[PDB]
DNA sequence: TCGCG
DNA sequence: AATTCGCG
DNA sequence: TCGCG
DNA sequence: AATTCGCG
């Protein structure tokens, strides 16, 4: 859209890039735009630094690893920008998931279902493996005001409208976006709070209850309701508007270089 | 141990009850304990219940919702007490979960692997499925300071010592508790934020940072280190010491019908 | 190799 | 990765 | 039946 | 449920 960010979001979608290397394209769109700031990509962040993370905020916390080489790789990576007291401070990390062969299936006249006479089949729980990586960043990032983790989702089993594929032998199907036989977005909505699904949610919320004030860290949670792919251009579009929203909540400590480089 | 939890102990023993079922004798026994108090026990609790509890936190919480009939089972039910104000305040949650046949596979002389030639399988990740159910039930208590979720875990792929498992031709194998490809423990860990393991974390931390104070709400991760299966009356008596101590945090609310009937 | 996915 | 199916 | 696991 | 295996 404005301007510049406009011919690299043509250039996601010439080449259809995975979510991976959108995000490098976001490092590369940001720094055109940030030249004072300095920005790095990472494909890998490990339970020791996360730990480390954790123990500065309290002495009894982050005190475990079992495997010693414990990484996440978030198949989207982690974009960076290093702050004026040199510290690195995380603008974006991006996941991508999919679920529900449903679409193709119907598409190609193939039955499913134990006995082959299921045209629909009975939507598993795999997507709630979703939650441990959202909970690992969430806990690297403890000590922000800021969350800027995008979880991307396709697949017949994260419909959010209703549509209907039509079998070789000229049938019709009625995917019905509601039904518990299919839909299993539901099993997402812990992430964020259940608050919008398709919305920037990265500045964090700050709710209460008695004195006790607490923060919320939501995950920011797309969809392709109508059950196609994913149109790289958006995908990009959207990771670079969380990027920003985490870049300004992060001016206070980004100011200096900003001003004088 | 203290007199007749330990009755109930030997019944739990007895029979080998599986989670659910002890979970329903912390109910038992409890009731035997304060019976001023007026104690539930459900194998459900549904997404509309959980979005109003957290409505009433924030307006902008809970508003979603695609399968109406949305529920989630933790396989050892929500043990509950009502308060001096007729609502129910949940006193325990609890799920079992296993991962990792090595030891049996080992056991029984059968070699594993795409070529039948490695006698371990390297670990999948599907227990990465239980943060989904605690990032739930953590919402659902978001205005509790308390947090009584037990998750107990068996399994080759969650030892805690080093065993050696002999297989039928007289050989042993060295099983190396912290290797990677086999120990997924640590994709756990983010839930209790890596405070201890057999560890009672009911009561939640405060934890803090700049003026933003934070609340914490910690998974209490129990495991069978050496591999075997757990002991019915150890389970029961685990869940019965995180429901007593959610009673303790629930005193304010308990106690006029605790002296007054 | 280890370990994540 | 993310699936297939079982249980109510 | 729907939907969780 | 919770698995098998692929990718570095
Ligand atoms: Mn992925
Ligand atoms: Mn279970």
């Amino acid at each position: 859209s404005q301007g510049v960010i406009g011919i690299f979001g043509d250039y996601a979608k010439a080449h259809d890039l995975a979510v991976g290397e959108v995000s490098k394209l976001v490092k590369k769109a940001l720094s055109n735009e940030y030249p004072q700031l300095s920005f790095r990509y990472r494909d890998s962040i490990k339970k020791t630094e996360i730990n480390e993370a954790l123990k500065k905020i309290d002495p009894d916390l982050g005190g475990t690893l079992f495997v010693s080489n414990s990484s996440i790789k978030p198949d989207g990576g982690i974009v960076e920008v290093k702050d004026d007291y040199g510290e690195w401070r995380v603008v974006l990390v991006a996941e991508a998931k999919h679920q529900g062969k449903d679409i193709i299936n119907i598409r190609n006249g193939l039955l499913v279902g134990k006995r082959g006479d299921q045209d629909l089949m009975a939507a598993g729980n795999a997507i709630e493996r979703s939650h441990k990586n959202i909970s690992e960043i969430a806990n690297f990032m403890l000590s922000e005001s800021h969350f800027p983790y995008v979880l991307f989702l396709e697949g017949s089993n994260f419909l959010t409208e209703n549509i209907s594929i039509t079998r070789p032998d000229g049938r019709v199907v009625n995917l019905e976006y509601n039904s518990g036989i299919l839909n299993r977005l539901d099993r997402l909505t812990a992430a964020n709070y259940g608050m919008p699904i398709n919305s920037n949610l990265c500045i964090n919320k700050f709710v209460n209850h008695k004195d006790k004030s607490i923060m919320l860290q939501a995950a920011s949670i797309y969809t392709q309701g109508d059950g196609r792919e994913w149109d790289s251009k958006i995908m990009f579009e959207i990771m670079f508007d969380i990027s920003t929203t985490s870049l300004r909540v992060l001016g206070r400590d980004l100011f200096e270089q900003l001003t004088s480089k």
